């Protein structure tokens, strides 16, 4: 058996991972103001008022888009509570929607467990309303915050991920994060927590410093936890990762698929098309990260059609793309084989437990892969045994038609990462035969999966 | 050159052909009662009331599923006007929507223009709030309908469809029509019409009896008029049609893509799968009529998704499916060829002017095809010169791996009609030759194109 490079995943971690995509839902009071993104907490809970809200259309929408998790706003920075908490009233106890008798946050878990999809909450650290009360202070909220995330924590079913959004978030200190930290962990163990600033040493996942859905090329699943803390003087940090980094803490791609996090009537004509989305994924899901992609739910509580199509056709898009690996059936050529088991047609098995690996010293591979019929490919994509860390920090891919010269293929010349997942777009080529470079690591490489493909007409 | 055989479609009637598609839109006063899909004519107009109606939506729909026209129900049997007609008071001129100052009929002709669709108008015949005047007479609806045909057919561009519903129609007689025919026909020369009953010297094109969307096997361009006028005791006759029949009056075939005209929530899990569309694609263009496709808009005024995804998804499985015919490339060898100007290689050069002709009298052919490499296909398409009339009455597909024994393809044997597109799925077949056997007809054989085709895994 091989043994683990450097820092590992943990199992929480590893799940988080295996989602691939999760859903975010920004739903509140700032959705029935005029184009409000962030509240002041001074709009008066009686506009809250949902006209037609079903959260079972929202999981609808998430499976047709292949989406196996949601994260809800439970409570934004304008401090809206979208549950009955005991301990405000600034919450839909005091809407007009439903006469005050409402729980958004009961019929978000409700539909995600009729839909067998897994439920998040984001629960916001900065609190414009609580700062309004002349009875302020960072003790008391910690208070304050640690019963709604009791609530939150116990009442509500199984929660995957717990968001701590860092916005406003810098007068909040280690020690309170802890208490919340506690909290979470004490009654929902298989939360994953996306941490930021202060809450560093708790953070199951990191922020990748920017919102317009794209992750470092590299990026690292380790980075140093300092990055996390001091965000602003550390984007490459937060962005690449290091991998040296002293802690394992993956990166959560987050984007919206609007230009504005909540829901405006003025953005129906500025959804993200098919191929935009397309290209997030790429750039989040392919560069070893996770695609947190938002979709808010409108004044009726529901999502607008042209969303929920855009994604269903991305997923049709990346069914297509990836159906077919264009390298099985061929025969494959490699230096540095570990043994039968680890050999490198277990690349092409479709197996999810199965993989190519090296010798224990030797960080290098060529592997050749000879087509029976010669093929077209404009993408590809490797993963790595990410349980065994990251091993391989530098490969590249090239192809041949006539035998004789080996060309390289551009967009996949010494790359660095590879980790859960790395996706290469590429100029369309034709190949006979398919060569994977493994030029350098930190250990023996450990592959599970390496595929070319044929990019969907859907894109 | 060629002559016609008997009866031949219209420049109108060719424009239609080529369409393939179109799209039905039911929206109304009905949309805003629970759960009615047919008006008494009694609701008040101020229920009225789309949230936020986008037809700019309904065109990305269309082009989404590659759809080219549009019919808009500008009013249904219960009476209520989507246009501020001057002509009654129960229309949008008292709805809730807009104060009362907007336009449905104007926002979807002008979406159309916009999108470059053709719009067309359902106008109903049979109106129940009129009915429910205490003065009412035949006489005095003919010239309120002419009223209102004439602010539609004058105020609101181009209008390529008018559709006349025959439902509680009877009490209606030719000369109303008659009256209705020339407005239409004097204002909008290009304009096709949807003929019904007692409508029937005026149809452009006929109902073929059910809304299962399925036209007849074999379903004739011609029928007797007769057909038209006493529908409810001529089923095969509007279905099949007539090889003799006195008029060329072609089947439009009508579906909705829910169980209902009219949006209902309740029926969001029941929009019709992208293999019943396929199969209704299949039963109703591929059996030489056109599929009127039913989107009905809901009470936001948007079309909803899951109807999206599903006409987008068969506009995909159709394009997979037919953009590689695999007989190209053969070579091809025939009995009773025309000349070279009419060679039987006519039928695969995806050109839209050339085809496949026999010579005078000799109403037999047999065309091979032998293919380069072995191929698999499980679906084939036929089309006609239509401008030439129906001609071909009987042929059948045969194919042959070995060469010694020629095998029949049993859903493809003794086929009858094949007018503008007929399309057979079979059983997955290889094949080295194909052989198009024209076993009977009236005239000699004009053939556009023929192909055999692997259907999209979409299906
Ligand atoms: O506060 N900002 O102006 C800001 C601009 C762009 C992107 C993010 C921010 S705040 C940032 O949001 C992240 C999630 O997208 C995390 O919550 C960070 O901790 C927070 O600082
Ligand atoms: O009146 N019906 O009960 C009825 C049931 C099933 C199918 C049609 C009808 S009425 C029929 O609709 C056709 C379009 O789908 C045409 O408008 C016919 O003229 C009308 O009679």
């Amino acid at each position: 058996s091989l043994a683990p490079c450097g820092l590992v995943p943990s199992a929480r971690q590893l799940e988080w991972y295996n989602r691939e995509m999760i859903a975010f839902f920004h739903f509140g009071i700032n959705t029935f103001e005029e184009y409000v993104n962030e509240g002041d907490g001074k709009a008066s809970t009686a506009i809250f008022n949902p006209t037609a809200l079903d959260c079972r259309q929202w999981m609808q929408t998430l499976k047709a888009a292949g989406i196996p998790a949601a994260i809800l706003t439970a409570k934004h920075a304008d401090g809206f509570c979208l549950w009955p908490s005991k301990y405000t009233d600034y919450s839909v106890k005091n809407a007009a929607w439903k006469n005050g008798k409402g729980d958004v946050v009961r019929e978000f878990v409700d539909a995600c467990e009729e839909y067998g999809l897994k439920a998040g909450i984001y629960l916001g650290p900065h609190d414009r309303h609580e700062h309004l009360s002349p009875l302020y202070t960072t003790e008391r909220y910690k208070e304050y915050y640690a019963h709604q995330l009791g609530e939150l924590m116990s009442d509500y079913g199984k929660i995957w991920e717990t968001w701590w959004d860092g916005a406003g978030a810098d007068e909040l200190t280690t020690p309170v994060y802890r208490h919340w930290y506690k909290i979470v962990r004490e009654k929902q163990p298989d939360c994953v927590i996306f941490g930021t600033k202060n809450s560093y040493p708790f953070a199951d996942v990191r922020w990748m410093g920017n919102e317009a859905g794209e992750a470092g090329d590299p990026c690292w699943a380790t980075t140093d936890s300092v990055a996390i803390r001091d965000e602003a003087q550390y984007y490459k940090g937060l962005n690449e990762g290091m991998l040296d980094g002293d802690a394992y803490i993956p990166a959560e791609t987050d984007v919206s698929i609007r230009p504005s996090w909540f829901y405006h009537a003025e953005e129906d004509s500025r959804v993200k098309s098919v191929r935009e989305l397309w290209d997030i994924y790429c750039t989040s899901v392919g560069r070893n990260s996770v695609l947190l992609l938002n979709f808010p739910p409108d004044r009726r509580g529901l999502i607008h059609s042209t969303d929920s199509l855009h994604a269903a056709l991305l997923k049709q898009g990346i069914d297509e793309t990836f159906s077919t690996n264009l390298l099985r059936g061929a025969k494959v050529k490699a230096t540095n084989v570990r043994g039968a088991k680890y050999s490198p047609e277990k690349m092409l098995d479709n197996e999810k437990n199965t993989y190519f690996a090296g010798k224990d010293g030797e960080v290098k591979a060529d592997i050749i892969f000879t087509l029976p019929k010669t093929i077209e490919f404009d993408c590809l994509m490797i993963e790595e045994v990410i349980e065994l860390g990251h091993r391989t920090t530098k490969w590249s891919v090239e192809y041949t038609v006539d035998g004789k010269n080996w060309i390289t293929i551009p967009e996949a010349t010494d790359k660095q990462a590879i980790g859960h997942k790395w996706i290469v777009r590429l100029a369309p080529v034709k190949a006979k035969q398919v060569r994977l470079r493994i030029q350098d690591g930190k250990a023996c490489p450990a592959i599970h999966t390496f595929g070319v493909y044929k990019q969907s007409p859907v894109f």
